[PDB]
């Protein structure tokens, strides 16, 4: 029955839905094409910052690292890394940026520093994700073309990710507080994940946007009462120039908060 109306919120939006919810409280989970691979957009860069974490863990100095980068590093959307061209940017800030701006410039220098694609792929690969594949830098990755599995995850991996970065035992304890703290001061998530939740609640998500009016977040939700809940909803459209729907992924948080 939850099924249901995100089936049918689904055709109603002409979309493609992906949803993995796992209620950590009671093992409770809620899945919908959760299996199925979905272009991750700038979701990665959750992923991106835990392989940083996990790196900074033999390395005391790496997170105060500053990196001074050029003119040239800089993309369409890069706001903050644009704001420090002058002054450069430290590893940790630059964390923050990819995160809680979804800088790309700031995400492509975190992806050098750590030693490219392949580095990204293998640190999933470490905490047991298998699906996670990052094929292009940005701003390449956000292509989202139809049954093109390159950038893309599944709703489920993304899920079981977020829970043993976030909450699980995956990252050493200052690294997993940090991640908690980075997603926490989003910016970009107040449509999506945020406006379908109660406004006491503590929401830390990472956004993705693409082609295809791709319109994804991933999130652990702070309930006032109770355990945290992860919630990842992936979605995209028929047409290369659709319309994002950031409306959808409020509606179905509401839809899936309503069975808990």
């Amino acid at each position: 029955s939850v099924d249901k109306q995100l089936a049918e919120l689904e055709r109603n939006a002409n979309g493609r839905l992906g949803v993995a919810m796992i209620n950590t409280g009671n093992g409770t989970k809620i899945l919908y094409r959760a299996a199925q691979r979905f272009p991750f957009c700038s979701t990665f860069k959750f992923m991106l910052a835990a392989a940083v974490l996990d790196q900074s863990q033999s390395q005391p100095n790496l997170l105060n690292k500053h990196i001074n980068y050029h003119e040239s590093d800089l993309l369409s959307y890069a706001p903050i890394t644009r704001k420090n061209l002058a002054h450069g940017m430290t590893v940790s800030e630059l964390c923050a940026a990819t995160i809680q701006y979804s800088d790309n410039t700031a995400a492509n220098l975190l992806i050098k520093e750590l030693g490219g694609l392949a580095a990204v792929n293998q640190f999933a690969r470490s905490i047991g994700d298998q699906m996670f594949r990052l094929d292009r830098w940005e701003p390449d990755l956000n292509t989202a073309r139809p049954n093109d599995p390159r950038d893309t995850t599944t709703p489920a991996a993304m899920a079981a990710s977020m829970n043993k970065l976030v909450l699980g035992d995956a990252l050493r304890p200052a690294q997993r507080s940090q991640l908690a703290v980075w997603l926490k001061g989003n910016t970009t998530g107040d449509a999506t994940i945020r406006a379908g939740a109660p406004t006491d609640w503590i929401v830390g998500d990472k956004t993705g946007s693409g082609d295809y009016g791709t319109t994804n977040d991933i999130a652990v939700l702070w309930p006032t009462k109770g355990a945290p809940i992860v919630l990842v909803v992936y979605f995209t459209q028929r047409e290369k120039d659709a319309k994002p729907r950031r409306d959808v992924l409020a509606s179905v948080t509401k839809i899936i908060l309503s069975q808990i």
